[PDB]
Order: structure tokens, then C-alpha cells, then sequence
């Protein structure tokens, strides 16, 4: 009977992450289903114990799930993580790839406001994605989730907000279709490269596609060069100005720069007031 110290059932593969694979898992203790990440032991760069104390550190905020550190079991490192609802690029693929305006709108308030607790946790994520977003549960179901910690990284000291130096780091980290422009130059990450892959991750629900993506280590510069030939305005062109100003924003910002998160929840937010929706919590999946 194949448990994990007894207490979670094993079950099925249900997606892979940063760092190892994810397994369905039923609390026979609880009544919940969980999400099960494992990680093979034999590596000289083990991360999984890691990432969950990023999780330990972000618990308690809005949209971070709870998970469990449950050591190793033989061969794998094990962490136990609250089960959550579809993800974004789930959601995205139910709407058949087209998200109306509110929807991203709705969505960006929060996608934003996760990644400012990550930051005030003194951590930027580095791969801001749609896989990476979950919707929550239950009376949760309206709630945006932010998972995998697995190429986090601290930005800043803990005690005296000392921000890394500004220093060339030059493995691409991340999913290259996202990356910050800074990443393509090599350049270390930071709180703004989180958002301008944000920003891209918006312009991708609004056109369903980026114009970087089906393109024929040749490829990742085939990204880097399209992305760059690619002016801010021609690819969020026939869309509110907002997306727009929301990129130029973060291409602007300095690298230590504490980003305007009120500047950009705001910007959105007048947009969405000014085409009369109101913060309901009714995404497009909500009507079938």
C-alpha cells in the first residue's frame, strides 16, 4: 500500500514542475485530495527542500498555497502541497484561447498583487508563467494562487534590504517565450523582469499567441532577436494604451528600483472601471 509515511495515498502523475514531477495524493487523515512533488535524491544540487522553505516563508499571504516538507523517503525528496484548482493556461485552453477584457483585467489585479507579497518576502519567482497561476477551491474559486518556487531566487537581505549586486548571470531561467529583455542580455534578474514577464503573459491572453513563439539554442535567440525587433506598441497594438504603458513601465524601471505596484494595479483598474465592470470575480469560465 504505497503511502507516504502513512498518511497521503499515491496516485497518478498530474504535472510536472521546477525540479522533479508531481503525483495526485489523497489524505486518508483529512478528506482532501493533495498535490505530491517528488524529487530523485541522487543529485549534487538537490532543491526541493529549498523551495519549500520559500513556501514556509510566504505562508499566511493571500493566493500562496500551504504545503508540507515531508523529508525524504528513499530515493525521493517528498513535499506534501494543498491541491489547487486549473490552471491558468487550463483555464486559457477551456475559453478556447480567447479571455475577454475583464477577464485579463481581473486577473491582472491579482497576478500583480502576487508578485508583490513574493517581492515584500524579499524573493523575485523568475518564471512568471500561466502554468503558474492557479485558481483556488471552494469558496476559494476566485482566489489567483501562485506556484513554483523551484528558480526563486532572494533579490534582497533579509535584515538590512541590501538588493543583490547588478552582476551579468548568464543561464536563461525561466521560460524563454516570457523572458524580461534584460534576461535575454544576460543580465541578473530582478523585481521588474517578474513583472514584464507579467506584462507578456497579458499581451498572450489578450492576442492568444506571442509573436516570438512558433519560430523555426537557435531558437532562444530566434526569440531574443524577434522579441527585440518587436516594439512595445506594435505588439499591443488594437488594445487599451494600458498594456502598452504597463510594459514601457517595466522596461524603464532600474534594476534595484522598488516597482509602483499601486501605479500599475491602477492603471488596469481605471480601464476596468472606465468599461463599466465591476470587481465580481466572474472570469469567462464562469459561464461555462
Amino acid at each position: 500500500e504505497l503511502r507516504v509515511g502513512n498518511r497521503y495515498r499515491l496516485g497518478r502523475k498530474i504535472g510536472s514542475g521546477s525540479f522533479g514531477d508531481i503525483y495526485l495524493g489523497t489524505d486518508i487523515a483529512a478528506g482532501e485530495e493533495v498535490a505530491i512533488k517528488l524529487e530523485c535524491v541522487k543529485t549534487k544540487h538537490p532543491q526541493l527542500h529549498i523551495e519549500s522553505k520559500i513556501y514556509k516563508m510566504m505562508q499566511g499571504g493571500v493566493g500562496i498555497p500551504t504545503i508540507r516538507w515531508c523529508g525524504a523517503e528513499g530515493d525521493y525528496n517528498v513535499m506534501v502541497m494543498e491541491l489547487l484548482g486549473p490552471s491558468l493556461e487550463d483555464l486559457f485552453n477551456f475559453c478556447s484561447r480567447k479571455f475577454s477584457l475583464k477577464t485579463v483585467l481581473l486577473l491582472a489585479d491579482q497576478m500583480i498583487s502576487r508578485i508583490e507579497y513574493i517581492h515584500s518576502k524579499n524573493f523575485i519567482h523568475r518564471d512568471v508563467k500561466p502554468d503558474n497561476f492557479l485558481m483556488g477551491l471552494g469558496k476559494k474559486g476566485n482566489l489567483v494562487y501562485i506556484i513554483d518556487f523551484g528558480l526563486a531566487k532572494k533579490y534582497r537581505d533579509a535584515r538590512t534590504h541590501q538588493h543583490i549586486p547588478y552582476r551579468e548571470n548568464e543561464n536563461l531561467t525561466g521560460t524563454a517565450r516570457y523572458a524580461s529583455i534584460n534576461t535575454h542580455l544576460g543580465i541578473e534578474q530582478s523585481r521588474r523582469d517578474d513583472l514584464e514577464s507579467l506584462g507578456y503573459v497579458l499581451m498572450y491572453f489578450n492576442l492568444g499567441s506571442l509573436p516570438w513563439q512558433g519560430l523555426k539554442r537557435q531558437k532562444y535567440e530566434r526569440i531574443s532577436e524577434k522579441k527585440m525587433s518587436t516594439p512595445i506598441e506594435v505588439l499591443c497594438k488594437g488594445y487599451p494604451s494600458e498594456f502598452a504603458t504597463y510594459l514601457n513601465f517595466c522596461r524603464s524601471l532600474r534594476f534595484d528600483d522598488k516597482p509602483d505596484y499601486s501605479y500599475l494595479r491602477q492603471l488596469f483598474r481605471n480601464l476596468f472601471h472606465r468599461q463599466g465592470f465591476s470587481y465580481d470575480y466572474v472570469f469567462d469560465w464562469n459561464m461555462l
